[PDB]
């Protein structure tokens, strides 16, 4: 090849353990997830989001790249932390979530937080056998990393796959677990030319990931996009670990739509 992403996931992959867990988090954002733990593990239903995933996709929703209305679909919804966050938001009317669950696989965790009445969490769904279904949105969030790239390829490929026939003019957000392999650049141009929008680094990913999402509002180069984040990842390789910037968790309050 050989692409700046592919050198990236060669030393990812030399990396110790303990490099490891120092070089994941290093310089990146995350949220204070300490009172929230603290609640869940106390069987709290109220104001706590169910995991990282709510600040997650809160931060492209506030900068306006996908926009929630309607009836919104999460496909690989896990415990329901992308599920919960839209269900209280003004312009949504209704969340379907499906989920794998199963061994190795997250199950949804029932909360009452704001909205929970536009929501129905699904488990024991392969969305790969789904077939498509009218929504307002459409968010994908299935991608399971895994040291081999071309194993990533695989599955990234399916995914842009599985989700063009969910994809009908409507707001979208889409996980993109291996941007930087050939092959995949081509689907997402191909896509991005048919159904527009951008692919977009979160700060709050972890840096043990390459992911980017694919929103729909939004234009750019997808190539200069996935350099770009090839070449910050390469570069907090050349470093001592930057502790993350620590931000507030989202709170999702209690009560009804
Ligand atoms: N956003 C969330 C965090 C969500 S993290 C992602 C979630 O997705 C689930 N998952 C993985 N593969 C899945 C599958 N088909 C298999 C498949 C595999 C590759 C390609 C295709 Cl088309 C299909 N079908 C359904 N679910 C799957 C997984 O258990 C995890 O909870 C949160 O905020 O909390």
């Amino acid at each position: 090849g050989e692409t700046l992403g592919e050198k990236w996931k060669k030393k990812l992959n030399q990396l110790s353990r303990k490099e490891f867990d120092l070089y994941k988090k290093s310089g990146i954002t995350e949220v204070d997830r300490t009172e929230a733990k603290e609640g869940l593990k106390r069987g709290e239903t109220t104001h706590h989001a169910v995991s990282r995933g709510s600040a997650k996709l809160q931060w492209f929703v506030e900068r306006n790249m996908v926009i929630p209305e309607g009836r919104v679909i999460d496909l690989g919804c896990g415990r329901g932390g992308w599920s919960y966050y839209c269900a209280g938001l003004k312009k949504v009317t209704e969340v379907r979530g499906y989920t794998k669950g199963g061994p190795g696989h997250e199950e949804p965790v029932p909360m009452s937080t704001y909205g929970w009445n536009i929501v129905k969490l699904m488990s024991g769904k392969d969305v790969f056998y789904l077939p498509p279904e009218k929504c307002d949105t459409l968010l994908c969030d299935i991608g399971e990393s895994s040291p081999s790239p071309t194993v990533e390829e695989s599955r990234t490929i399916r995914v842009l796959k599985m989700v063009e026939p969910w994809l009908k003019n409507n707001q979208f957000c889409i996980k993109v677990l291996n941007p930087y392999m050939p092959t995949v650049i081509e689907h997402l141009e191909r896509l991005q030319r048919k159904h527009g929008g951008m692919l977009v680094r979160n700060p709050l990913s972890r840096n043990s990931t390459h992911e980017m999402y694919w929103i729909s509002n939004g234009t750019g180069n997808i190539v200069s996009s996935v350099n770009m984040v090839s070449r910050l990842l390469l570069n907090r390789f050349t470093m001592t670990h930057r502790r993350p910037t620590i931000e507030k968790d989202v709170d999702l309050g209690a009560g009804t739509r």
